[PDB]
């Protein structure tokens, strides 16, 4: 499908590679992707996301449970046809009603309906894809939160109204936002996964690029659709690979030693940082089309994972080459 | 998903070896966990479930039960699959109705078939676990009572409104909240039989283990504890200190203890009819002179202190003369 | 024909598009649809004036005396309309311009004139930075596919329509 991988570009690989590391696995965070919203993130993710297979899922169901066996009972959904569907992006929008994000139960509805009350919030229709955040910065403290450990944990917590009303939500948080506003919440910031390296200059040629992409996809006469599907597949190969290696570590006696002295020379120490940057560098090499383990790896998702936090700094190829 | 190393958290040489003892036995008390928020107590809970091993149990259940035959009658489990899954831990948000603490239970539901009828509350998704609680200062009393019992039994006593619904609540129970709001009730002393905290070590020591066990991530078990296995002397000197003089200014059939427990043995909640005997004994003996308040006073003010909100049927008597 | 409900009925009437002169760079496709552009000359002399009064008062009945005396003016307002037309087709020139633009969006599956201004504009911005003084079909239907689509139930057919 229309995605622009890494085949001629010299400027957007932190966008690319930050949305593809958190696809393989959810533990990283959500992306904090700096830069304004002309840039057009939403709609790169709109052709980027695509290149994930295709999921598996009943029609109209919500969470889009692959078999009905998984269907919660809340998502009564007449249509039982699990079928073939791409990944669903939502773009969550800025100042969103809390309750609208997740979900309610109406009182009417309830006392004719009971748990079938539940209405099908925004990340309750966002399951198996990429939730699209305008601004994590000119947004309500409690949004973020909520939103961060959701795509964290995996479940939309939608306990109001007068129900323990819950269900799975694994999902890609995509939290752009502008470069900085002013220091707002740190606590929360540490808590997303990689973010967009703002410092680094970058090209423009990627606008018009994914502008033609957004055009040629949707009507697509079979064109671009096939064209890229092979490539769609090997980072999926790879993708594979790199969740086996995920609990694993190839070399201890490197890894290791590399992504520490890396995180305590910067300052940017933090075990939340430091553990995870020590998993997404090693999933990193999927994206290569390499084993796992390497140095540089560690320093480029240092450089992504670490930005989007206080006690950072230009170092990290002087402190270990 | 990723876990941060509990054994490598940042010191804890009080909060670690406290959640050990309660995973042997619950009946040793509820884990009360002073300190601010940084503190980190949520993670430290959460961070030993990832070490425990995977408990064995049907798959689509709430209280997890290890073999079928244990099901809870008015339960409707569908996936039969006995497998193994992560040692369950529920947080318990301060707000939370009691509703959806023990089980929720609709009336036209009820009409239609009561049995299945009620709905497992956040307790019953935490049996065989740990379940952690929010601000225990400001929650609830009769939240925290409940709590506080149901993890000391073990069994989730919902015989409300003619319907002996139970169920199995085996867990450990973690109080948190702030260091102390001002004079608030003892009664948390007494049945939170460790009163632990979370020592953060300012100096290096730690520091260093914890970036090196989250970088690598060692695998080997054995290796996650044994450089921190000698602490445990450390903080068993501190639990020692404090059971060497607990008897001794706490005396059994006096103190606490006894206040608490007659309330327990009688027909009633808990907690807030405690904090009701306590403060009349306690005024009643100060008028007596008297400087430790016996039994006696305590059964005294009982006598009408409870009766106004318990189901008095004699008992006292034969339960603590 | 909307909500299933295929709702249908004759609907043979002439629109008179009326508002006040300009408001600020208005959508210009009202221009192009708008076939006859004209507007109310009002005589400030006489001539008319005593005409009006004239056949206002007495109101006389013969259709053919309430139309005689006007009939020649006719020829003057002909001409001004054959003006129009006679350099309309030159600058706005056919398989280009405004037309083909309205025709997209009518000859699919959706409303109108809300989608025809998304196109106009992306249109006019790409011919600027290709240097196309004259924003032709093809980049119409390029920036089509796009500010269309989302609003725009997309089944071919552009090419059938304009190629």
């Amino acid at each position: 499908r229309p995605v622009f991988p890494f085949s001629a570009i010299v400027g957007q690989e932190d966008m690319k590679l930050a949305l593809l590391l958190t696809a393989v696995d959810p533990g990283i965070g959500g992306v904090l992707v700096f830069g304004d919203r002309g840039t057009g993130k939403s709609t790169a993710v709109r052709a980027l996301a695509a290149l994930l297979p295709e999921i598996e899922a009943v029609e109209g169901c919500p969470v889009s449970s692959p078999n009905v066996e998984m269907i919660p009972d809340w998502a009564t959904v007449l249509s039982t046809n699990v079928i073939r569907k791409p990944t669903p992006v939502v773009d969550l929008p800025l100042g969103v009603s809390e309750d609208r994000v997740v979900g309610a139960l109406d009182i009417e509805r309830a006392i004719s309906k009971g748990e079938k009350a539940f209405e099908p919030g925004l990340l309750a229709r966002a399951n198996r894809g990429y939730l699209y955040i305008d601004e994590c910065n000119l947004l309500e403290d409690h949004i973020v939160d909520l939103l961060l450990d959701v795509a964290q944990s995996g479940e939309n917590v939608v306990e109001r109204d007068g129900l323990s009303i819950r269900h799975p939500a694994r999902f890609v948080l995509v939290g752009s936002g502008n470069p900085e506003e002013g220091d707002l919440r740190p606590q929360l910031l540490d808590r997303f996964g990689l973010s967009v390296e703002v410092l680094s200059p970058r090209d423009v040629e990627t606008r018009v690029e994914v502008i033609r992409r957004r055009d040629t996809y949707d009507a697509d006469p079979k064109a671009f659709l096939e064209e890229w599907r092979p490539k769609d597949m090997d980072i999926r190969n790879q993708i594979l690979e790199a969740r086996e290696r995920l609990p694993k570590v190839e070399a201890p006696n490197t890894a290791l030693y590399d992504c520490a002295a890396l995180c305590i020379a910067l300052g940017s120490d933090g075990l939340r940082g430091e553990l995870t940057l020590l998993r997404s560098a090693r999933a990193l090499a999927a994206l290569e089309g390499a084993t796992a383990v390497g140095r540089d790896h560690l320093k480029r998702v240092a450089t992504m994972a670490l930005s989007h936090r206080l006690r950072v700094a230009r170092t990290v190829e002087e402190t270990l080459p």
